[PDB]
């Protein structure tokens, strides 16, 4: 099974997937837009989550860097006043150093991402959704900028009004994860931003067609008016898409098959439908692995179905 | 006063030099023919230990990288047997960083020590030979490579044929470097590696001749037949001099002025007379900063007289 990843929403869906199926089973295509090179080392928070979840080093209090990761670089520059951009801990640099390096040396970020995944043992497939360069940057009425500097920089204060995924146009989907749609037919697009995280990947070039011959579950991220989290209320918007299970459900609508949100909205049945999607409320507030476990098992069966 | 130093001997005697004069005085200008790119950060190993010196937070006991410096990042990447080269400690990656951060926005070599300097609090005034780019390699009897390759990596074993220092010819002199030497008119050879170190420095276009209008004074680095340390023993000889306090007195022969060498063989005293140069011994084995300072003030004398 592949599984379109962002950052906090899917991997935690994931946390429990990966006690549903068998692990060498789920290949996960990771959102790279997010990516950025910080203190000369390139950091995937994204893809790195989801391996750190895997590892099993992931921090659950926060959902991302390494569990009991230690500051010492970062402290050291906080005393001489000096913001990084980005807590980064010594564990989680070594992250971006070991990854970096192979990149300098001619490699990709698959390559790189396919080393650090043995490195750390996990049985699953990660992969990057592309190894073409691409940037989310924030068009905010104090100015464009990226995604980083107003999520992190700007506490997610400024006031959006457009988003620019920069390179998805010239980006080419990873040749490893079109090897993987090949041996594939079901496809799950975990409750991650829609327009920055699944966004990214379904707009490469040749995904959205691609995705129209598999079988398409997906995970509302919205559960109500708002996500759990993330800057999803503000951009969505301000992108067009209307905050809400139905709009999520509607921004997929060209390959949504089946739909699962929260049963806090439980909403028309028919109108889904007229989406041309199967739809489905469950308990999708993932407050613990089992939960996570509990709503993988929905999920899994949603494919069954 | 302007120094040449290396990354242990001058900084040794710098240790005790910064105890007799105004360190606002004490104007360095450190060795850059030893830096490189490590794990995506430039490292100047002599600039930095000088840095660290007067910043007064150098490890005295291998006098190289931070005192009582943690070791996350790099024991993290040990365990997953990745040797990034050299023991990286977390401080004093955050100086690497720091100094790189500014060097990609544009900045010069100079620029980064500056600040480094101000952000450390140093009064002195460390400055880089130069902002271009130079790197010794050493040709052993395994190949050409790179000196950390040697010294640190096959812990300076290989057989040494010859030495190269690439694009010192192509290199200039720092504009502060130059502007110091508009200004002060004392310059005193720390007892660094005279070929790795120094030589590097004395090589720069334009710069053997400025010695020639200045007072030059120099400290032996080898006492007796061998260097206190350092691949100077290989280096010299396989280079094409003479591995004692003779051959040193005789490498800075066209700009030497007065030259301390160690008094654990007083030598003939008339031979360097006859080398252009006014010979004098003195305890130049730096065991605690007292023996710098001793020794210090028998530099500042040699001066004054
Ligand atoms: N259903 C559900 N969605 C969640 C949960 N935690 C986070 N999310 C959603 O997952 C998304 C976070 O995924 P991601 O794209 O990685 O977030 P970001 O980079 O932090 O903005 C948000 O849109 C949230 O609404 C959860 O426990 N349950
Ligand atoms: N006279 C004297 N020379 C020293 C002392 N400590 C180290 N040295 C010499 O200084 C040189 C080391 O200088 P440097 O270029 O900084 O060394 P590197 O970091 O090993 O490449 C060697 O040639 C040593 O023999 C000391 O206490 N007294
Ligand atoms: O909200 C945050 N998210 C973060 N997400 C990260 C992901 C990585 O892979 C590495 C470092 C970070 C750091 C932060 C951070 O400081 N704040
Ligand atoms: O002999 C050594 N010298 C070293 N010299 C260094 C100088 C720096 O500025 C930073 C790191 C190192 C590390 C080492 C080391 O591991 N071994």
């Amino acid at each position: 099974m592949i599984i379109f990843s962002g950052g906090t929403g899917t991997p935690k869906l994931l946390d429990g997937l990966k006690e549903i199926l068998p692990e060498e089973e789920l290949t996960v295509v990771v959102n790279t837009a997010e990516d950025l090179w910080v203190s000369g080392n390139l950091i995937s928070p994204d893809l790195d989550t989801v391996l750190y979840l895997f590892s099993d080093q992931i921090d659950r209090k926060r959902w991302w860097g390494i569990e009991n990761d230690t500051f010492g670089t970062y402290e050291r520059m906080k005393e001489l006043g000096i913001e990084e951009g980005l807590k980064l801990g010594d564990r989680d640099r070594a992250t971006h150093i070991i990854r970096s390096n192979i990149i300098r040396d001619g490699a990709s970020l698959t390559d790189s991402t396919v080393k650090l995944s043995s490195l750390f043992g996990i049985k699953a497939n990660i992969l990057p959704m592309s190894d073409d360069p691409v940037s989310t940057y924030i068009e905010t009425a104090e100015g464009i900028m990226h995604f980083q500097d107003f999520w992190i920089g700007k506490r997610g204060e400024p006031d959006v009004r457009g988003v620019d995924i920069r390179g998805v146009s010239e980006a080419s989907i990873s040749p490893k994860v079109l090897e993987a749609f090949e041996k594939e037919e079901n496809i799950l697009i975990g409750p991650s931003n829609p327009i920055t995280s699944i966004g990214p990947i379904i707009s490469l070039p040749g995904m959205r067609e691609l995705l129209k011959k598999k079988k398409v579950v997906a995970v509302s991220p919205i559960i109500g008016n708002a996500p759990v989290s993330g800057p999803a209320g503000k951009l969505m918007p301000a992108c067009g898409i209307e905050v809400s299970s139905m709009g999520v459900a509607e921004y997929y609508q060209d390959f949504l098959d089946v739909f699962v949100f929260d049963e806090r909205d439980r909403a028309d049945e028919f109108a889904f439908e007229r989406l041309g999607c199967h739809a489905s409320r469950a308990d999708t507030l993932m407050t613990s692995t089992e939960k996570s476990k509990e709503l993988a098992e929905i999920v899994v069966q949603a494919f069954l179905e």
